[PDB]
């Protein structure tokens, strides 16, 4: 049917608008400005790319600018995958991807059998990679790998300012495109 | 509310007053911190099909709100334009040029896809007495044009599209068309 409908959520300013630019354009945001409201992004996804299956999917990146009313709740409708956007260097950023997560899977709380029988595809993305201190960069890894693990999520942490950060080939381009591929089967070739 | 998708384009030139539109669509509250907006946005109409009946069933209206301009050849937002339900065309009735620009913005959707079409003059408040005549003959030829109904009003006027109001029952039966020649 070829539509896709990935939520990207997170608190404000962890990078939302750049990532998805990251993915929709493969080159950086570099005008950032606060999004209002709902900003949707397309990206062209080659499902199966190399392969005889290959097809061309059109991919909707809906970023939404809200904060953990209940009004945000009508952008929540025929979800088909959730990107969960934290800032690195911003722990609290971390914790808050709970909420964001639940308030779509329901419409100040971890139930892990919910993330064990939930079935939409989730991906966790750690931003300003690049402005984690080595000597710490160990411990925050570490932290968000834990955080994937709550949510039975794969995990990419990454610079948005660096267009090395998802350049083809590259570690978490196949990432990248493995959470896309299976946003696309769950919801058709299931 | 149904897990059906419908997707309404709003088109028109930059600074007609689209995004003031939309708000008042999906809010029903007037916009009142208009900036430029960049890129796709999207707000959701909450449309009740057949209230009142048994039938009555919930729709999430998606406005996608694409911007851009007709001259280009960018012009990569084509892909924006897949599946969609029905097309709200915006002109500024204080702005001849931007009324002759919906046939550019229709062709070009037509080109990179019989969608029902409604044709929305803002800044009716802006229309000096006198001039009422001929931008109410003017409109008259875009819903022919465009086999649309014509809405023309004030975006900044919270009960230009209130409940009841014969605005709000064009719209209303817009969305009903959306819906029924399509999801
Ligand atoms: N160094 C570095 N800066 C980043 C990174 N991601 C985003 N930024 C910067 O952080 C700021 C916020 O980015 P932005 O993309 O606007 O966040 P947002 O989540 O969209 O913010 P908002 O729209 O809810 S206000 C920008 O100045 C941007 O350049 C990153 O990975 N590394
Ligand atoms: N008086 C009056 N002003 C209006 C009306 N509609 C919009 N405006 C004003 O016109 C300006 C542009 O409105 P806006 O809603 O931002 O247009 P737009 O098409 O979204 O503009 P852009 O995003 O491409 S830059 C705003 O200041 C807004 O308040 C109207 O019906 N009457
Ligand atoms: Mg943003
Ligand atoms: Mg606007």
């Amino acid at each position: 049917l070829d539509r896709v409908k990935v939520l990207v959520l997170g608190d404000s300013g962890v990078g939302k608008s750049s990532l998805v630019h990251l993915l929709c354009h493969n080159q950086v945001l570099g005008n950032p400005s606060w999004t209002v409201g709902c900003s949707v992004d397309i990206r062209v996804h080659d499902y199966k790319e190399g392969t005889p299956e290959e097809k061309t999917y059109y991919i909707e990146l809906w970023d939404v600018g809200g904060s953990v009313k209940s009004t945000r709740a009508v952008f929540y409708n025929s979800v088909n995958g959730i990107i969960l956007v934290h800032d690195l260097t911003n722990k609290k950023s971390s914790q808050n991807l709970y909420r964001w997560s639940l308030e779509v899977l329901n419409r100040g709380d971890y139930d892990r059998e919910q993330f064990a029988d939930n079935q939409i595809p989730l991906l966790v993305i750690g931003t300003k990679l690049d402005q984690i201190h080595e000597t710490k960069r160990h411990e925050v890894l570490i932290r968000t790998a834990f955080l994937a693990e709550d949510f039975n999520a794969e995990e990419i942490n990454l610079d948005c300012t660096n267009p090395r950060s998802s350049a083809a080939g590259s570690s978490n381009a196949v990432k990248l495109s493995r959470f896309f591929d299976k946003v696309i089967e769950k919801r058709y070739f299931f």
